[PDB]
C-alpha cells in the first residue's frame, strides 16, 4: 500500500461551484469556458511504481498527465495553456501547481468522506469540484 491509494480509481464529477469565476481569472475565453463548464468530467487516476495518472475524460476534452511527485513536467492543459507543472503530496493532498506566462494557479485534490475534491484557485478566486466513485 501507499498513502496516495485513496486517491485511485475512477471518479466522476457531481458538483462544482464557480468554475467560471475561476477559468476568468485564468485567462479562459467565452467559448471554452462555456463548454468547458458544460462538461461532467470523468478523473481516471491509476498508480504504477514512482509514476502516477491522471486522465480528465469528457465530452470538451480528454487529456492525460503522467508524473512523479516533485519532478516538473510540462503540460498543454484542457484549455491549450502550455505550462510547467509539478505535483506534490502535502500532508495527505495532491498539489499541482501550474506556472506559465508569469502566472501560476493550484489545483488541490483530496479525500473527504466518500468524495474526492479537488480546489481549483487562480488570485484570490476558488473553485470546488466535487467528484464520487463512478
Ligand atoms: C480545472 C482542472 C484542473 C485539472 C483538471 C482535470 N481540471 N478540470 C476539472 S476538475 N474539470 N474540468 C477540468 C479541465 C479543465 C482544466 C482547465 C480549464 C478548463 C477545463
Amino acid at each position: 500500500s501507499h498513502m496516495c491509494d485513496a486517491f485511485v480509481g475512477t471518479w466522476k464529477l457531481v458538483s462544482s461551484e464557480n468554475f467560471d469565476d475561476y477559468m476568468k481569472e485564468v485567462g479562459v475565453g467565452f467559448a471554452t469556458r462555456k463548454v468547458a463548464g458544460m462538461a461532467k468530467p470523468n478523473m481516471i487516476i491509476s498508480v504504477n511504481g514512482d509514476v502516477i495518472t491522471i486522465k480528465s475524460e469528457s465530452t470538451f476534452k480528454n487529456t492525460e498527465i503522467s508524473f512523479i511527485l516533485g519532478q516538473e513536467f510540462d503540460e498543454v492543459t484542457a484549455d491549450d495553456r502550455k505550462v510547467k507543472s509539478t505535483i506534490t503530496l502535502d500532508g495527505g493532498v495532491l498539489v499541482h501547481v501550474q506556472k506559465w506566462d508569469g502566472k501560476s494557479t493550484t489545483i488541490k485534490r483530496k479525500r473527504e468522506d466518500d468524495k474526492l475534491v479537488v480546489e481549483c484557485v487562480m488570485k484570490g478566486v476558488t473553485s470546488t469540484r466535487v467528484y464520487e466513485r463512478a
